[PDB]
């Protein structure tokens, strides 16, 4: 559930997307970034998600992002090779991973849940 | 799919899981390794995600990894507040659109695949 | 009444409980931490508990821990002999000592209470 | 059980016990000595709970402590807050801590004896 | 029969284990030492196995340890081929003689024992 | 399963054992070898146990050895005493571990199987 704010002209370049739930002035609206970055050689593309997530509350009539919740995720589109199937399964790895263990993850607990 | 080869004692520490279809020589064997970590300030701890996949060739009759599929992902599990259902929100956004756009994001390409 | 957050491996390492009772996030959670610690010499082990009990108040949001109540213990357990009798005489007088104290204990008085 | 040796004039100050069923001369004695001291700014007291137990062994025909058990103690009894029940948590978690784990705290053991 | 004495929380460390059925001060108590180091180049690992065993002996009312049992053992674990029946076979095949010979590996002896 | 290949006549010297299994040139034969080498001071005897299990390749025609399992083993038979029993806890004990932690030798991984 987001909804989308800046999208990138092409494949290369910068996509913003707006966190649906929250009513909270822009700038402590939680977001969701995806960039593709191209590698100076040409090797590889790397494509990054950064989530934003302040935690606000008022003070002296203001809003203030006391602390924020933040999460990365970075990926080597390599484009020496073409191995979509390898490239595919570290992707699925990690989110099935995260969904197995999404509440441990949570709790900064690195043990299986079982 | 990943077998567990070496679990972390505590909460905080490192878990070490290897891939289970891949049958190569453990210097190229591809891994996802989980981290906690404490800030110094003790303010939160960050749970990171590590993913290698080296590609293994051969050159001259020898194995060598030309390239290697590396993928990370951090989160703050902030321990300044107890914040469950965001941090939830945060985590499964990210999930979500990993798994919604993954044919584009191994190909190294920011456009929604809809 | 503590709830085990961290086991030690083995005999020399660390082990970290938390209180019960509270409610409040991990950072300002009342926590008491066991610590072997060997001697470079290795003539002894010395036995350490921590005991961090943060008085949480909420301010513009977020929880702060104005003062913190700390209680520390460590014991010298001498590997170089084995003297099992006069090393329980030794914790069994403190411990007669501050169930007897304790009332005075509390609110930083040497007095003996009768 | 401890013989009282020299009592605090006032609740700030040091007491000092021997232990009752030793028998042997004063420089060798184990001892139990509370001390109450006032931070510099009054913030908190601190009660301190020091015990030494000579090892008293013969060499050459005279006396000598070849090893010495201590054993320390402390407690903040904040002064800039009332929280009595707190701070009995603390001292009473710490306590049933030692009572309960003490065969293997005399041992340099810092796994739970369950 | 060993119990733990320190386990590395990390799959390349060292560990340590003291013996069971000896009754000493725990500083000349007998001790089997484990420990993985990594090569450089990563290419493998070595495997280290350290028993030492203190003859302790009583002096002029002193502990001391006269002589001393030391075993030492090493394994190349190599990471650049994965050839398991073997190394099982180098681990299996060492255990045998000293099984078989131990007899005469205790008295110096080469010769086999049948 | 080790056969003979050399043993010395004397009770002090190097025995050196073929394994049975393998089945390639003689030269490149897995080997294991006992050596007991005497104290100048005549204190004690060393026993060594050497294992190499080389791994045949075939590169251009010829047979090379690429990588080689070593597996190396000393133990200090004191002549100056005799404990017998603690001589054989020795080694009982270092091969009670092997064979129990095998698994994990192989992989140059510190910590226990169970």
């Amino acid at each position: 559930s987001i909804t989308k704010y800046s999208e990138s002209a092409g494949p290369i370049g910068q996509s913003i997307y707006t966190f649906t739930g929250v009513t909270v002035p822009a700038q402590y609206m939680p977001r969701l970034v995806a960039t593709t970055t191209v590698n100076k050689a040409g090797t590889n593309i790397e494509y990054k998600i950064a989530v934003n997530y302040p935690l606000v509350s008022v003070v002296d009539g203001a809003n203030v992002a006391l602390n924020t919740i933040r999460a990365n995720l970075s990926f080597t589109a390599l484009q020496s090779v073409i191995n979509t199937d390898e490239k595919l399964r570290v992707l699925d790895e990690i989110v099935s991973f995260i969904t197995a263990n999404k509440a441990n993850i949570i709790d900064g607990n690195v043990l299986t849940v079982t």
